[PDB]
């Protein structure tokens, strides 16, 4: 800010362990502040037009005074102050990712060295063909046993050196005296880049022949396992096994996956008893990739003329046989059903611009073309038939492997169309016989679909017990457009039991509500047993939701400086956690201070260097948990040219953790809100790293780029479902149908639901509560004049303050909204077909100023939109209504019509959304308290994990717990 313009503006070292803050120590060096809120100007209020009559405006220098107290007038007293949050994705810096796939560094011409004296040392030690392997081989002074490390020299001198390791020595009949280079992938080759340790080296599978001559030198190569109490070692003073080792020596201690951003614990594959001279893990690794990925048929049932049929098929480490349910894109094949397509349109008439004056600024909306719809999601189908054609000669072709299945139709597949899955679950499916013939290839996934009356136990336990499960009553006849009984040939007919381990002691910083904890613990894998939250109304809602949790109400850095001292409780006489009782570590820390793509400063990153990031890490570093999770906005992944996050991934991987990062969207797991969030994933040496959810539900594209660009690498995570996934997506109507419409200010904290469930997703949330009550389905009070502008925003697709129509309204408080006036014309917006001028200010006009006289109050279409609106893409979406077929925006924290991040009119209902209509946007049970008034609540549901992604998050740490032996 320039000065105090109207402005209501309203020890500093983190704590750290020794490891944490020497990594951070380490950069922007200072050789060569406190939080203020601000107001919105937005609401009714901050609107307002200094009177000049009170102790505030007559105190400034307009109205005759000394600009002594900053003090803003009177009667702009901003109700909706508030912290600017960098929880503000708010840049969509990346929706044009031009990049390819990490090109295998090596990749590349290497050079020839002129070492005068190669020759083996010993006798050989087998004879595989025109292969004869040496134990050691010298060369001009220097000696190679396998296992030793080498260097080669590349070509271009835009690569580095490589390093790689000796895993054969061999003299080729035809090539000469050879070597097997298993090459080690440099820490600044890595996301870390410049961040990592200069000496640290990494696994790769990347490996390949190569002759003795292209060595240029031995080089020396620790391992750095994790030691026997590695887990207890967090706080510890940074020790060493010697210097001329981990001080000056090449070391290493993880494998990479340069792809994924994956660092993890070394590979444990065997060598078997047959080339323990000659073992590369790598080629051992690749050789499984290609085979675990060549559609191969196994077993065969039959030898018919054309083509011979198998039981079962496997592809991508899946196991495919006859009867199971797969997953095809939605163009391996068309229903019976004809698609109907529409026609004609309005009876031509365009609209009376004198009547909807700003409604041209919807033109360069439209020819700009509207953005994509989410696709269809997965065709589903029964494998019939698993068979290869027939070469030409006799014998069964397997590079080519088919599928004959059933076709399955979803509600909305059948002649009902998409009104059809309004009330279904989105797991029902209809059986049918119609058949399609696909290549075995064109099959996503396998799932599993079954005759709902069959079934050992009821179709919900059977649906929230498994990953792609579905289930069909009825079968679908196209022909007949109708519904009967499913054949008998539909039914059925190493499976145990679901063990179920025990959960994780959880402690969750910067808890918020618990939206993150609420998911983890549906997930089953977690028990919060701590949490942090220094914004008391949150605190109370997670002490609400968690009965036998320990809520403290504090900085997250006083408790860690407690605990680091010995303490065992705090003054309120709480228990503090001690190493051994933090199984997972879970939370999101804010950024505000750094939330900007600009690099970092000498006096901007010694904040950082002090930030609740840091703070985090430090956590993460004293307890040792075995699970960590920090969660942000998607922009962490970019902040500060990604120096925050390589910064974060550095300080795990010098913890020893196995990490990794992404970036997922809410949407694409069950809620009709777009919501992208960055997420970082960490795992102790021993344990299995997580992977992140493949997404269930198909979500707008545009919503749905997650790649990540560091230092010119473009990564992604494991996330395989681009294009399709199993269920639908979830609407504003599923989120919102069944709720009783109240008005404008509802402030009823407990009312009837008056009805039951209308969608699967309704059932879902509103739970198996014994007396169902509907809380906090309350909304913001807004003014007469506001108010009156929602009632008049029309009920169709896509309306918005450009809807308004320049009309005189009287108003709920008696006085009267005037007309906007066109005083002034915009050369470049024209004029109206009748000849109105569309300028409200001289702004319009060559270069000149704003006359402050041109201001008007009171007009139903907000001054302000036209006067600004040429440089802000006509304010698209303010005062605008969400559309029961689409979603949410990023669930707002405190719905404002005229607020840049808001879209957040009811679909019909002339009001804001209200509280509980946001929660149920973030996926909250119905039944999940929160604590405050209603500007507190709101902030508490917006600023919350949505519990149905955090699900997704912790189902992948589950596979993770049950594969641990
Ligand atoms: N120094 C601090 N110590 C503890 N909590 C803090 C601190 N600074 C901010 N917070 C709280 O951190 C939270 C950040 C939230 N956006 C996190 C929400 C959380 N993941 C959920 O699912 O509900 C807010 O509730 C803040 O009030
Ligand atoms: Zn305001
Ligand atoms: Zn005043
Ligand atoms: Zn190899
Ligand atoms: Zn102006």
């Amino acid at each position: 800010r320039q000065t105090i313009r109207h402005s209501t503006r309203e020890p500093t070292k983190a704590t750290t362990t020794k490891l944490v803050y020497q990594i951070f120590d380490t950069f922007f060096a200072e050789q060569i502040n406190a939080f203020k809120r601000r107001r919105c100007g937005v609401c009714e209020v901050c609107q307002q037009p200094e009177c000049g009559k009170c102790k505030a405006c007559k105190d400034m220098v307009k109205f005759g005074g000394s600009g002594r107290s900053k003090q803003a007038c009177q009667e702009r007293r901003c109700p909706n102050m508030a912290m600017k949050e960098a929880d503000d994705d708010e840049e969509v810096d990346d929706n044009i990712p031009e990049m390819p796939s990490p090109k295998k560094m090596h990749q590349g011409k290497k050079k020839k060295q002129n070492k005068n004296r190669i020759s083996w040392v010993g006798e050989a030690v087998k004879t595989d063909g025109k292969k004869s392997y040496y134990k050691k081989v010298c060369i001009d002074a220097e000696t190679l046993e396998v296992g030793d490390c080498v260097s080669v020299i590349p070509d271009d001198s835009s690569k580095p050196l490589y390093l790689a390791r000796v895993t054969a020595l061999w003299e080729d009949s035809s090539n000469g005296q050879m070597f097997h280079a298993h090459w080690f992938c440099a820490g600044t080759d890595t996301v870390l880049g410049a961040t990592s340790d200069p000496l640290e080296l990494f696994l790769v599978d990347e490996c390949e022949d190569m002759q003795l001559s292209y060595i240029h030198s031995k080089v020396k190569v620790i391992y750095k396992a994790p030691s026997e109490n590695w887990a207890m070692e967090g706080g510890m003073d940074p020790e060493s096994l010697l210097e001329g080792d981990d001080g000056k020596t090449y070391f290493y201690q993880l494998w990479y996956d340069q792809d994924y951003a994956r660092f993890e614990s070394p590979p444990k594959t065997q060598p078997t008893e047959d080339n323990k001279f000659k073992f590369c893990v790598s080629c051992a690794r690749l050789a499984e990739m290609r085979q675990k990925e060549i559609p191969r048929v196994l077993e065969q049932l039959e030898d018919l003329d054309s083509r011979v049929l198998y039981y079962s098929a496997t592809k991508n480490g899946i196991l495919y046989r006859v009867g199971d349910g797969v997953y095809l894109p939605p163009e391996a094949f068309t229903f019976n059903i004809k698609l109907s397509s529409p026609v004609k349109r309005p009876r031509k008439e365009p609209v009376d611009e004198d009547l909807y004056p700003e409604h041209y600024r919807k033109y360069s909306d439209y020819i700009k073309g509207s953005n994509l719809d989410a696709p269809e999601p997965y065709r589903i189908g029964r494998i019939k038939e698993i068979f290869c054609p027939k070469k030409s000669n006799g014998r069964p072709n397997e590079t080519d492997i088919k599928i004959r299945v059933n076709k399955f139709y979803r509600p909305e597949n059948t002649h009902k169309s998409t009104p059809a899955s309004y009330h279904a679950d989105i797991n029902l499916l209809y059986w049918s016989d119609e058949e399609a013939v696909v290549d075995f290839k064109a099959v996503q996934g396998r799932c599993t679909v079954e005759y709902g009356e069959d079934l050992p136990e009821c179709v919900q336990v059977y649906s929230m017990g498994g990953p792609n499960r579905f289930y069909f009553l009825e079968a679908y006849n196209a022909k007949s457009k109708s519904f009967e009984d499913p054949p008998n040939h539909a039914r059925s007919p190493e499976p145990e039991i679901e063990i179920k381990l025990p959960k994780l002691r959880t402690l969750d910083v910067f808890s918020g509500c618990g939206g993150l904890s609420e998911g983890f613990h549906q997930a089953g894998i977690s028990d919060t047993l701590w949490a942090i939250e220094m914004w008391d109304p949150a605190a109370q809602a997670f002490r609400l939701n968690n009965p036998g949790s320990t809520v403290f109400t504090e900085d997250c850095n006083i408790l860690l400086k407690l605990v680091m001292a010995g303490e065992t409780t705090n003054s309120r006489g709480q228990r503090l956690p001690q190493k051994g009782d933090v199984e997972m570590l879970c939370g999101g820390p804010p950024c505000q201070g750094f939330s900007g793509m600009n690099r970092f400063n000498s006096r901007t990153y010694s904040k950082f260097k002090n930030s609740l990031v840091v703070s985090f890490l430090s956590y993460c570093d004293y307890y040792r948990p075995r699970f960590f999770l920090l969660e942000n906005v998607r922009n962490f992944v970019s902040f500060k040219r990604s120096m925050v996050l390589k910064l974060t991934l550095r300080c795990l991987v010098r913890m020893g953790y196995q990490c990794t990062f992404g970036v997922l969207q809410a949407g694409q797991y069950g809620v009709a809100q777009t919501r992208r969030r960055a997420i970082i994933l960490a795992a102790a040496p021993g344990e299995k790293l997580p992977l992140f959810p493949e997404p269930l539900h198909v979500f707008a594209p545009r919503a749905c780029q997650l790649s990540v660009v560091v230092d010119d690498k473009k990564f992604v995570s494991n996330i395989t479902r681009l294009s399709s996934g199993p269920f639908r997506t979830i609407t504003v109507r599923d989120t919102m149908s069944d709720l009783p419409e109240v008005r404008n200010g509802a402030s009823a904290l407990e009312i009837s639901y008056n009805g039951e469930p209308q969608s699967w997703f309704q059932r879902q949330l509103r739970g198996a509560q014994y007396q169902p009550i509907l809380r906090d389905h309350i909304c913001k009070d807004m003014s007469a004049l506001v108010a009156a502008r929602m009632r008049h925003i029309p009920l169709a697709p896509g309306s918005d303050w450009r809807d308004l129509p320049n009309i005189e309204v009287r108003l709920s408080d008696g006085t009267m909204a005037r007309k906007l006036r066109y005083t002034h014309h915009d050369r470049k917006n024209g004029r109206s077909s009748s000849g109105a001028l569309r300028g409200v200010c001289s702004c319009v006009e060559a270069g000149k100023a704003c006359d402050p006289a041109a201001r008007q109050f009171n007009t139903l279409i907000p001054w302000c939109l036209p006067h600004t609106g040429n440089r802000h893409n006509h304010w698209a979406g303010l005062y605008g209504r969400l559309e029961w077929d689409g979603f949410f925006s990023t669930t707002v924290t405190n719905p404002e019509p005229m607020g840049k991040q808001g879209r957040v009119l009811h679909p019909e209902q002339h009001r804001v959304v209200s509280v509980r209509e946001c929660a149920r946007s973030q996926g909250f049970p119905d039944t999940y308290r929160l604590f405050g008034n209603i500007l507190d609540k709101h902030r508490q549901v917006g600023n919350a994990v949505p519990p149905p992604l955090a699900k997704a998050i912790g189902l992948e740490i589950k596979l993770c717990m049950l594969a641990k032996a």
